[PDB]
């Protein structure tokens, strides 16, 4: 799992 942002 990878999330980038906000």
């Amino acid at each position: 799992a990878v999330a980038a942002g906000a």
